[PDB]
């Protein structure tokens, strides 16, 4: 888990953008905004923590296992996004 | 309960574009890549989800609470970010 912390730092401090502590409306908009240009080696790396058995494809199992994982992924991003 | 699967299979068959039952690399950076237009309002209820105590910032408690139940997209984001 300091891990846990590391990572959490890590995107705090990378979406406030100011450095004042918190997080704006703005700032989260810019943040999610940076992905429309997501590059090919970011991507590849996403696939490879959800791609568990590293076949080249996410199955519904291993898609569900993240959601089983991460449940303000499901109810957050199927219903806003 | 059949409606967090519905919910699930929802998503999924969203990111499956080309319908073959399993999303793959592209697919997944697609998918991405729908955050380079995300909308004001999505903006505003992702706020909503994670902001709560409604004074329009998320706080460091606030992001932590957030990224406790939600481990494993912390960690992946982390790298992109
Ligand atoms: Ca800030
Ligand atoms: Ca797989
Ligand atoms: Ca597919
Ligand atoms: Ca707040």
């Amino acid at each position: 888990t300091p891990q846990d912390i590391a990572d959490r730092e890590r995107i705090f401090k990378r979406f406030d953008t100011n450095g004042d502590g918190k997080i704006s409306s703005s700032e989260l908009g810019d943040a999610l905004k940076t992905l429309g240009s997501v590059t090919p080696d970011e991507v590849r790396r996403m696939m490879a923590e959800i791609d568990t058995d590293g076949d080249g494809f996410i199955s519904f199992d291993e898609f569900t296992d993240f959601a089983r994982a991460n449940r303000g992924l499901v109810k957050d991003v199927s219903k806003i996004f």
